[PDB]
């Protein structure tokens, strides 16, 4: 193996400007880090620019360098989605022909009809809301009849809500199984399918830890499933393991926040391994991006950058860190959905001792999963091309 480890860390949509196909997915304008830095009057963020990040793209307090840390492109995706899923299975060597539905009003009535067939119960609600207001609404109903509560969010999810003493668990289970099999055709299509069950009684209802989720696989072995099947350590921090449905993952390390993760990456840093340390920091997307805040997305980056260099530190020659996105989600566009943009893409290693270079655009985000593959010398994805002999 030319690195013994590889780290790569997914700044959750950390985009660097809207994607060639971005007028097809609403997107034109769009400029995740641009914007930032033009919001905060200079984005200041010196680790990232010293490793190249403005080597990329100049951005206002985001300038070039004469001799960058690491190497230093940017990544187009060729997948049909921009979702979080989408992007991380393009990482890690997939290519992806159909996106995930969402359903801002609700759930069609023919799957739902199909669903109230299979399981003999009928089906209220129907709508996005959160877990909390939709049993408030609902919950009683629900008791009294033995009716099923169907409700989903602005993301690609179908949750289904029931009494503990009115629906057995064991049942919510099947029927979560039934309507996860019914949501794998391409209309229907969405990620996670979560049975919510829930105990109390009105104005005071609790949902309780028998909650179990039935996420989509990725569609195609990964190159985190040939690292984990080779032997190699495949150590998932944060929303990892749960975006890849565990493929491929031999250790899972939780996350509540962005530092938290910048701790666990230190902490994968101090352990003796082989393999992958895959870090995912979502703060960017679901508390700046999606809630439209630039000021907040400024703050959460700068504090981001702050942590690098205790990571700069404890890399060794053979060690590789890669700092990538796997969407936008630009804090001023309109709506509140991600963004078809460019991802940045930073590779460093301290063995580097002449400084990196520019690397050819990288024309599919599993040009990653290739590199990654071809260190470990284990089989090569179908998609996505390695640089790993350019460093
Ligand atoms: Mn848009
Ligand atoms: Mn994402
Ligand atoms: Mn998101």
């Amino acid at each position: 193996n030319k690195y013994k480890r590889i780290f790569l860390v997914v700044m959750d949509s950390v985009g660097i400007g809207e994607a060639p196909d971005a007028e097809q997915f609403g997107d034109l304008g769009s400029d995740t880090i641009g914007h930032i830095a033009e919001h905060m009057n200079g984005l200041q963020m010196p680790n990232m620019v010293k490793l190249g990040l403005g080597n990329i793209r100049e951005m206002k307090g985001i300038s070039k360098v004469e001799k960058p840390l690491g190497y230093y492109t940017k990544m187009q995706e060729k997948s049909i989605g921009k979702d979080t899923m989408t992007g991380h299975w393009e990482i890690m060597g997939l290519y992806i022909d159909t996106p995930f539905q969402v359903f801002p009003e609700g759930f069609p009535k023919e799957l739902l009809d199909e669903l109230e067939e299979k399981t003999g119960r009928k089906i209220i609600g129907n709508k996005p809301a959160s877990g909390t207001e939709i049993l408030d609404e609902l919950g009683q109903e629900q008791m009294e009849t033995g009716s099923l509560i169907v409700y989903t969010s602005a993301d690609s999810l179908l949750q289904i809500a029931a009494h503990e003493e009115v629906v057995p668990l064991d049942e919510l289970y099947k029927i979560c199984k039934i309507a996860r099999e019914l949501t794998l055709d391409e209309k229907y299509k969405v990620g996670r399918v979560i049975a919510r069950p829930f105990v109390g009684e009105p104005g005071n209802f609790t949902r309780t830890p028998n909650r179990h989720d039935y996420a989509l696989k990725p569609f195609g072995r990964t190159v985190m499933n040939e690292l984990k099947d080779s032997d190699y350590d495949v150590i998932a921090i944060g929303k990892i393991s749960d975006i890849y449905d565990g493929e491929g993952v031999t250790e899972s390390l939780r996350t509540k926040s962005n530092m938290d993760g910048m701790d666990k990456l230190v902490d994968t840093l101090n352990m003796d391994f082989t393999g992958l340390s895959f870090l995912n920091l979502v703060d960017f997307d679901a508390l700046f991006g999606h809630r439209r805040d630039p000021q907040g997305y400024g703050e959460a980056l700068q504090e981001y950058d702050a942590r690098l260099p205790e990571v700069f530190a404890k890399l060794k020659e053979d060690d590789l860190l890669l700092i990538t996105a796997d969407h936008g989600n630009d804090p001023i566009h309109p709506g509140t959905d991600h963004t078809r943009e460019y991802v940045p893409l930073l590779a460093y290693s301290p063995s580097m001792k002449e400084g990196g270079q520019e690397l050819p655009l990288r024309q599919t985000f599993a040009d990653i999963g290739a590199t990654v593959a071809e260190n470990f010398g284990v089989k090569m994805p179908e998609y996505g091309t390695s640089f790993l002999n350019e460093l």
